[PDB]
């Protein structure tokens, strides 16, 4: 009996088909509030954003896009201030959407947030930090620590389901669940950062549980926790994370 737990949020009964249809039990662990509020200072954020900064980190390759978008879209001059920024990208996605504004970033991570610590330089005036739903407190927390101003821009917020991260925790921890399954890195953050042990459960996850990711950007969002995936689909198809996953078993 492989019992997967599904941390998503949608296709939850497509989710509990395939499992059958493969021969394992589903479990629904969702660990986000539903859904998307709109975050309507965006936009001033934006027109702060344009006044100038020292530093800009960005994070996704969707964020760097939609930021520039929006900046041109406002009449404003975005690329005159961020051209003269120092400029990091957490990982490749935010690095080749920086490269193709003709803005290729000075310091590029392996797509966790902690691998852009020690290329954080000191430090002064404000940090423009794109985002994708949430705060990213080692981040913000290390911007302020080299002494910078954190301008964080992202147009939507995604919240925890505190209720569901504990479930979800117990369960792990409590050995009813031989596999799980995260569709999207914000599940993987929320659930690490909400969770009372985070330690007991990246050590539950690299040993007798198999945490599954939908993406490499999922994938990323587990290292950055000192998880080791053990299986990574890069479809984005359930069927076929769910096959792969069948097949890694081995």
């Amino acid at each position: 009996t492989m019992r997967i737990a599904y941390a998503g949020l949608r296709r939850k009964e497509e989710f509990k088909a395939l499992a059958e249809k493969l021969g394992f039990t589903p479990l629904l662990f969702p660990v986000q509030a539903t859904e998307k509020v709109p975050v309507p200072e965006y936009r001033d954020q934006v027109r702060e954003l344009a006044q100038g900064v020292d530093l800009f980190l960005a994070t996704t390759g969707v964020g760097v896009r939609d930021l520039l978008e929006a900046g041109k879209a406002l009449g404003l001059d975005l690329e005159g201030p961020l051209a003269k920024a120092f400029r990091l990208a957490r990982g490749a996605k935010a690095a080749r959407a920086l490269k193709e504004a003709g803005l290729p970033p000075h310091a590029v991570g392996d797509g966790t947030s902690k691998s852009l610590l020690p290329l954080l330089p000191q430090g002064r005036g404000v940090a423009a930090l794109q985002l994708y739903g949430k705060p990213l407190p080692l981040l913000e927390n290390a911007l302020a620590e080299r002494g910078y101003r954190v301008l964080p821009l992202m147009p939507y917020r995604h919240l925890p389901d505190p209720e569901g991260i504990l479930r979800l925790e117990e369960a792990v921890l409590r050995g009813e669940v031989d596999a799980l399954a995260f569709v999207a890195a914000i599940q993987v953050e929320f659930l690490f950062e909400g969770a009372k042990d985070p330690k007991a459960l990246r050590e539950a996850l690299n040993t007798r549980v198999k945490a599954l990711a939908v993406g490499r950007v999922t994938a990323d969002a587990l290292r950055e926790w000192g998880v080791k995936p053990f299986y990574v689909d890069e479809t984005e198809r359930l069927g076929s994370l769910l096959q792969g996953f069948k097949r890694a078993l081995q």
